[PDB]
């Protein structure tokens, strides 16, 4: 209760057992300390008990496991709220792991030297780290939102990161010693922390470092590869394997089924999807390009069964969200620009259909419709693209670019807009009111700068109608105007995107290289047909309504477990001591040893010397 | 042969690929806008291979400097206008802004922040050759 | 502000240095001296 971190080393190095000591009796009084430094739990047990908790009052362990509930997220489990434990502290021991309950003590009480100390004695030591992360990364928003003394927050933020650190170091000593053990490690089923894995904890936690580490882009290339072997060359042969039935036989497989793993797998449903996509674009290109009859043909039926398809599966997918209220869901959902701009589309081009099957000026209208619509079906493919290893980070560049040339686009318009109305005025002197006053301003000067410069229309000479008083004033601005526009500002522009591009690249591989897990899990969650025929896959669900082995855990059992729990200690032991060896040996603690030493053995030799025996 | 002119080639053959990665972006950019022009401004045409053609010759021939005002919206005695022709210049401007300013100054950013190590590694392999 | 700029000076690698290399003078004349002397 004191924070006596050392003296705590000292009584453990003297007999003294956490096994035996740790109770709940003992957990509690130390939840309802008072010797150390200022907390903020009890303003958020206050905030989850809805400010109705009565002066003074004592912290039960259900109160903490509901804040820690609140502040994992949404579908995190404590286990103090768990029938049993609320069956034994309501008829009323011991705890098999209490470095686990310490290390969350000291987390959520804000002692950071406590916490490192707990962190490295015990078994699963990732997880612990990953969860300590999160729970500060949470702990710090809280104290952030709601008017602290604002330090707080920035204390809160800096232990997270030191977690964070500890975690992605461990993960990379866990993988240069053994690859396939540290795999297994990231994988395997975390009964203590509900059912969780150290992959959805670091994603949970948005620890971009953890995700782009090698390991876990191996295991997510082997989770996307699903029960194929294939690695020399892929795609062709899916492609092959799709379009060929039969030739699928001809693959190996890990360790008559064989059509349902292949089919499964996530990578086979990815080009499935592609090829349909590509032929429903395909559709919609020959139904736009083609004169349009009073009914709708064939092609048109097929492409408004694929887009209808599309959005009554983009409507069931927000009935299956996480969060629990409809509303909740909706505004989760509309997190991606995304879903918002496929949400547009479809009910434009529902309200474009809707106008067409009508007389000769709705549908002319509709058709117009149509093929205003094609552009956003086209440019979507893009996100098709994002897949590659190559073409998603520069996808990211260029939308990372747009707003920097937006910046320049605002000059630029101020200095076509005063050319344009200068000319303008010179040249027109007896002009009325009207809308194409507003189109003259804009369309020449724009046009001029991309290569269409036609001097005898700038300017036209002046048999010929007599000159307009300062018409000599409008190549003289033109001249200026050039200058500026195609010299000066493009170069500018030039520089910026030249002297801006290794931090966006880099960030972009790094943002790449974290979301191909979601990408990962999206498609293997889907259905195994495309939308164009998911009429079928979307009847069946309700049938049977009424009536995760690999992909995203691994289920282990005991032997392993304890081979694994060797494993993760063996690999904790030898980054504290690879640490401490790489420390002793530096030059500064060298120097500063070596001056020390010098120190005290000239003040002992001045004291010999002091002597005289003579 | 020559101990300037060698290297050079070899960096070419090195960036050949960058271009290439690019290439496919403004395609992809070039066919949405050809498709969406020749759809909104020829309503009354027969399948023919002719439609595969004016799709992509007009569009990669404009952002060589080949603009034409006059052709990419006909002004509309003038045959009637045709419906929602005003669309067309707004995207062609949206089509140039995007291709000419963009991408280009993008892909010359890739080539010149790539260029140490293509040099080095390309006289390291001339000399081995 | 003057007390942290004290406490990084003294202990910068430079300072350390040139401190120990007198002291390491300063000791190797004064053991000379000592091992001048001659009691057997
Ligand atoms: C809003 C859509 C309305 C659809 C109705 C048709 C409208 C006709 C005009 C076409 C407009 C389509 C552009 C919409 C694409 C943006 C999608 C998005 O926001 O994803 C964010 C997307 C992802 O955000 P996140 O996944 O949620 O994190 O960010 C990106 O990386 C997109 C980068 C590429 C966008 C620039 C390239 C677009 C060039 C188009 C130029 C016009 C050519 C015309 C000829
Ligand atoms: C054929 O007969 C048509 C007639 C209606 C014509 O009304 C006129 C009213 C003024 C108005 C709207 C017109 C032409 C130039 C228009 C200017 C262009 C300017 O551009 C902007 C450009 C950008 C700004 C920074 C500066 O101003 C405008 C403030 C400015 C602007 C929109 C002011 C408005 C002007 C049309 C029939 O109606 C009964
Ligand atoms: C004069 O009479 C000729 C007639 C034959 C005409 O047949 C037509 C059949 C459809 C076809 C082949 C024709 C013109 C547009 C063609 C489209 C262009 C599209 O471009 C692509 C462009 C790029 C793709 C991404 C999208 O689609 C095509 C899928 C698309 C495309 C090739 C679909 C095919 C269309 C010709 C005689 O025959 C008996």
């Amino acid at each position: 209760v004191l924070d006596r971190v050392d003296f705590v080393k000292l009584l453990i190095e003297n007999g003294v057992s956490m096994h035996r000591f740790l109770t709940i009796s003992r957990l509690e009084e130390l939840y309802n300390t008072r010797h150390g430094p200022s907390n903020t739990l009890y303003h958020l047990v206050r905030d989850v008990k809805k400010g109705n908790l009565p002066p003074d009052y004592r912290i039960s362990l259900i109160d903490i496991g509901l804040v820690i509930e609140y502040l994992m997220g949404g579908a995190y489990r404590c286990n103090y709220t768990r029938k049993r434990f609320r069956t034994l502290y309501h008829n009323l021991n011991h705890f098999p792991f209490p470095f686990h309950e310490l290390m969350v003590w000291a987390v959520l009480m804000k002692r950071q030297k406590m916490a490192l100390f707990f962190w490295q004695h015990g078994e699963e030591a990732m997880a612990k780290a990953l969860v300590a992360c999160k729970l500060c990364k949470a702990m710090a928003h809280e104290a952030s939102e709601n008017d602290m003394v604002d330090d707080i927050s920035q204390e809160l933020n800096h232990n997270s990161r030191d977690f964070g650190q500890l975690a992605v170091e461990l993960l990379d000593q866990s993988y240069k010693q053994d690859e396939q053990l540290a795999m297994k490690l990231l994988t395997y089923e975390l009964k203590n922390w509900s059912n969780a894995t150290c992959l959805q904890l670091a994603v949970a936690a948005k620890h971009r470092d953890f995700i782009a580490h090698t390991c876990s882009q191996m295991l997510l290339t082997d989770m996307w590869m699903g029960r194929l072997r294939m690695r020399k060359n892929s795609g062709l042969k899916v492609i092959l394997g799709i379009l060929l039935p039969p030739s699928i036989l001809s693959l190996e497989f890990k360790n008559g089924r064989k059509i349902y793993e292949f089919y499964n797998a996530p990578i086979v449903k990815f080009w499935f999807y592609t090829l349909a996509y590509i032929g429903y674009l395909m559709l919609f290109n020959y139904i736009v390009l083609v004169k349009m009859e009073r009914w709708p043909s064939t092609q048109e039926w097929i492409v408004i069964s694929y887009i209808f398809t599309l959005g009554i599966e983009k409507m069931r997918e927000i009935l299956m969200s996480e969060p629990g209220k409809l509303l909740q869901k909706v505004k989760v959902w509309l997190q991606e620009y995304w879903n918002v701009t496929d949400l547009i589309a479809i009910l434009l081009f529902s309200v474009g259909m809707i106008l067409r099957l009508q007389d000769q000026p709705f549908r002319s209208d509709g058709r117009v419709i149509y093929c205003v619509n094609i552009i956003y079906w086209y440019i979507r493919l893009l996100d098709i693209f994002g897949v590659n290893k190559y073409l998603g980070p520069y996808v990211m560049m260029i939308g990372k670019m747009m707003i920097d040339m937006m910046y320049f686009v605002i000059i630029m318009l101020v200095v076509l807009m005063s050319f344009g109305v200068a000319r303008q005025a010179i040249l027109f002197p007896n002009e009325e009111p009207s809308w194409k006053l507003a189109k003259n301003i804009f369309y020449m000067p724009y046009w001029m700068i991309y290569g269409e410069v036609f001097a005898d229309q700038i300017d036209p000479p002046c048999q010929l109608p007599p000159c307009k008083t300062g018409a000599w004033i409008v190549p003289a601005i033109m001249a200026c105007y050039l200058l500026v526009a195609n010299i000066l500002l493009v170069n500018l522009l030039i520089a910026v995107f030249n002297n801006t591009f290794f931090e966006v690249k880099s960030i972009s591989n790094q943002v790449w290289k974290f979301q191909r897990y979601q990408l990962i899990m999206t498609f293997h969650e889907r259905p195994v047909l495309p939308p164009p025929l998911i009429i079928f896959s979307h009847m069946t669900m309700i049938f049977q309504h009424v009536c995760r082995d690999y992909g995203l855990k691994l289920f282990i059992t005991d032997d392993e477990l304890k081979k694994v729990h060797d494993f993760e200690e063996q690999c904790i032991e030898e980054y504290f001591r690879e640490k401490d060896d790489r420390f002793n040996s530096s030059n500064d603690e060298r120097i500063r040893v070596t001056s020390e030493r010098v120190e005290n053995m000239s003040m002992r030799l001045e004291e010999v010397n002091e002597r005289e025996h003579s």
